[PDB]
């Protein structure tokens, strides 16, 4: 048989591994992992042409359906990173928002050196960028969509790796990376005085995290779907999730 799980390209990175694992033990069921973004995934499931959707954000009021079931597969965290030389140890929500908006333009304003801030972001198509902006309220409504509201003087880089190298080489820069990509080349700072840790994400004391949700019709689903959903809830799956740097609720 065939199971189609659609949506989030953020979730698809780990789902590709989970699926290949489940296929080893169930060689006659192909799990098609379709990375089309959280919103297309929801639509595909509601049209009955996916069995499962995956998202990297909570559902809106309008997306919620009474017979749709949701569970949280994992949390994925973001770190704010500065150059090792930067004395700043913490930013609040309003400070970071203000910096990304271009309202706060010198580090002295947020307890640092007298030096112009270089704001660094990711490419337009980046999932990590979309979640950072959603978490920080850095989009704006324009007619029928959200548009990025980050000051267009921000510099764009195209990976975690390149973000860290940029930060590492520029005392003035601030940026964001997946929490798992943190290494000693950059200084990860607190957000609202909470350290960027697995434990703080799991307890929601650290705010900069996003859910990986799994959506399906628990009632009206066929057995192959129920069996894959069970596996996603199994220790064998969780072990894999954790080992790739995602965080158990
Ligand atoms: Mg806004």
């Amino acid at each position: 048989s065939e199971i189609t799980i659609s949506g989030s390209t953020s979730v698809a990175r780990i789902m590709d591994v989970l699926a290949e694992k489940y296929n080893q033990q169930h060689p006659e069921t192909y799990v098609a992992v379709q990375g089309v973004g959280s919103t297309a995934g929801i639509s595909l499931l509601k049209k009955g042409v996916a069995d499962i959707a995956m998202t990297s954000r909570y559902l809106t009021e309008s997306e919620a359906q009474n017979t749709l079931h949701t569970f949280t597969l994992a949390f994925d965290g973001l770190a704010i990173v500065v150059n090792q030389a930067n004395p700043v140890t913490n930013l609040t929500r309003e400070q970071l928002y203000g910096i990304y908006k271009g309202q706060i333009t010198n580090w002295k304003q947020v307890g640092g050196n007298d030096q112009k801030i270089a704001v660094v972001t990711r490419e337009a198509s980046s999932g990590t960028r979309y979640s950072f902006e959603s978490l920080m309220g850095l989009t704006k409504t324009v007619k029928d969509r959200e548009v990025s509201d980050v000051a267009p003087t921000a510099l764009v880089v195209n990976s975690n790796s390149m973000m860290k190298t940029l930060v590492n080489h520029n005392t003035q820069a601030v940026g964001f990376i997946s929490i798992g990509s943190v290494d000693k080349s950059v200084k990860a700072i607190q957000f609202e005085k909470a350290d960027p840790t697995s434990d703080n994400i799991a307890k929601h004391t650290y705010q900069l995290s996003r859910p990986f949700l799994i959506l399906h019709y628990s009632d009206n689903a066929d057995e192959q779907t129920k069996e894959f959903i069970a596996f996603l809830k199994s220790e064998s799956a969780k072990k894999l999730i954790v080992e790739y740097g995602y965080i158990m609720p």
